[PDB]
């Protein structure tokens, strides 16, 4: 989208390891379900969160180098990460409702 950034193997370092705040990476899949579920959600998230957090996406075919050094096993999954360091992890699709939750709590 207009406001989620939408990540390489390459830029991973630039976009998620060394910004100055709160990415919401979400690794995911053309052909898995849930992840094309979730997609419409994340762009309201990266709507409200503006200021908060910024929301980034890596497709993990397109992309294969970045989920191995998370042990990312199963899609979607969503990495929260503060100022490189990953604070939350959740996996599998949530409703809108469930990710304000997760945001929220982890936030603070």
């Amino acid at each position: 989208s207009d406001k989620i950034i939408h990540l390489t193997d390459d830029s991973f370092d630039t976009d998620v390891l060394k910004a100055d705040g709160a990415i919401l990476v979400d690794f995911w899949a053309e052909w898995c379900g849930p992840c094309k579920m979730i997609a419409p959600i994340l762009e309201e998230i990266a709507d409200e969160y503006q200021g908060k957090l910024t929301v980034a996406k890596l497709n993990i075919d397109q992309n294969p180098g970045t989920a191995p050094k998370y042990g990312i096993r199963g899609i979607p999954t969503l990495l929260l990460f503060k100022n490189g360091e990953v604070a939350a992890t959740k996996v599998g699709a949530l409703s809108k409702g469930q990710l304000k939750e997760f945001l929220d709590a982890n936030l603070a």
